[PDB]
């Protein structure tokens, strides 16, 4: 259900494999490609609820170093028009005054097709 | 810097290993023991900012499972008081009808002491 | 621009009065109406960029009391398809053991139509 | 309870009147003096728990423009240390493709002393 390639309604796209422990590892898109981790439900309610997950990314490669990390919480829907629905935290390193304005907040769904 | 046990002001405990890679692994605190994962800024910039990071826990374990997972982001600040202050969201599985009170937010500070 | 009647995607609607203040002011929707309170840029800039606002709601009324507020904070994008895009904030009133599930996040998008 | 003057830690003063009927008026603080507005849980709950309130600030004045606004979300907790826990997000005006990044999230505590 979940291992496959998913699409963001922006154009990113994340490539994941979920283990059997519990797992998730991956990529999130060659300059501009980032490794993933993070974790979820692996034995969920059946009563028709989602299925609970969470992912990081550092943004920094071979290429570039953005000083900052990405991570997304939220959940797995199934069925024909399977979907993830989430929302991030965005945190950049800052000084100890600019640390107010560190913090960013959103939201994102994704899909298979 | 990172490697270590932290200490949140509520009595939860973490244990952790930051790789070389950028990778972060270990153990959030028996039956209440899970495991974590993460990534963070192995390279940061060197003008006196933090180094960013985040990491997931998913709770399911050998004794129980609460059907969620929350996410933890944040950045490291060294020195003689180090500290890692972070933000969090926990999400659970729910229904479609429900989704929308599916996701608390919160804050934590973690100390070595 | 802003004055009129807003409709959420999933049924709620506000009615709202936007003054030459700043102010914000009207109602979220007998049994299920309640006040609501705000405050929006009255000068915006010229360049294409959006309008912010945020306004809150206490879930209080002549009928029920649910002993929580709504905070939304967003902005106002023109044109033919005009739109308020925000994020919100729950809170419920709590114990001092219970104040770590206090809150909850989520977002939402108004239409005229 | 509510009335009068309240203190942020890192330095900001907030001067606030709790009318009969549920409403917050005052203001943020002369160059950099700002209207709030909010509302409140006129009638709380007696067990112990806190009360619920929410309060905008858009921060333009005679002197300046942000083209911004932020809105606080929290509880009012009562006692010998009063205190006015909550968390915000601040949102500016932004264009149709840095949207993305328009919204900050934070926290704060306020006290009498």
């Amino acid at each position: 259900g979940i291992t496959g390639t998913w699409y963001a309604q922006l154009g990113s796209t994340f490539i994941v494999t979920a283990g059997a422990d519990g797992a998730l590892t991956g990529t999130y898109e060659a300059e501009s490609r980032y490794v993933l981790t993070g974790r979820y439900d692996s034995a969920p309610a059946t009563d028709g609820s989602g299925t609970a997950l969470g992912w990081t990314v550092a943004w920094k490669n071979n290429y570039r170093n953005a000083h900052s990390a990405t991570t997304w919480s939220g959940q797995y829907v199934g069925g024909a028009e399977a979907r993830i629905n989430t929302q991030w935290l965005l945190t950049s390193g800052t000084t100890e005054a600019n640390a107010w304005k560190s913090t960013l907040v959103g939201h994102d769904t994704f899909t298979k097709v």
